[PDB]
C-alpha cells in the first residue's frame, strides 16, 4: 500500500475520553480536542520507511521510522516513548509504545488504508479505543 499524501479529517470518534482516562486534566483536554478539530497530516512512505508530520493549530510532531525498528516519539498524552511498528496485514501496521521513564497505560496505535484510499488510525489505551478516518487533500 502507499500511505503517502497530505491528509485532513473526517472522522473522530472518543478522542477527548481517550485523553480523560488518561488523566489529561480538562482545560488541556479542551485546548487539546480543538487544536486538533482539524489537523494537517502529512505522510511520505517510501517501501518501509515513513515520515509522519502531524500538526494542529499550536503543535507539531514529527517521526521518522521504518518498519521493525525502534524509534522515539510520545505517547498521545506527550509522554516520550520507544515505539515500534509492524505489519499486522499488508494495509494495516501496528505500532507498541513502551515509555522511556516511568510507568503508565499501555498504549499503541495503528494505521490502515482502505481500498478507496480512506486512512484509519486507532489508539488505544488499556481497554479505550479512539478511532479517526482521514481522506487525502
Amino acid at each position: 500500500p502507499n500511505f503517502s499524501g497530505n491528509w485532513k479529517i473526517i472522522r473522530s470518534e472518543n478522542f477527548e475520553e481517550l485523553l480523560k482516562v488518561l488523566g489529561v486534566n480538562v482545560m488541556l483536554r479542551k485546548i487539546a480536542v480543538a487544536a486538533a478539530s482539524k489537523p494537517a497530516v502529512e505522510i511520505k512512505q517510501e517501501g518501509d520507511t515513513f515520515y509522519i508530520k502531524v500538526s494542529t493549530t499550536v503543535r507539531t510532531t514529527e517521526i521518522n521510522f521504518k518498519v521493525g525498528e525502534e524509534f522515539e516519539e510520545q505517547t498521545v498524552d506527550g509522554r516520550p516513548c520507544k515505539s515500534l511498528v509492524k505489519w499486522e496485514s499488508e494495509n494495516k501496521m501496528v505500532c507498541e509504545q513502551k515509555l522511556l521513564k516511568g510507568e503508565g497505560p499501555k498504549t499503541s496505535w495503528t494505521l490502515e488504508l482502505t481500498n478507496d484510499g480512506e486512512l484509519i488510525e486507532t489508539m488505544t489505551a488499556d481497554d479505550v479505543v479512539c478511532t479517526k478516518v482521514f481522506v487525502r487533500e
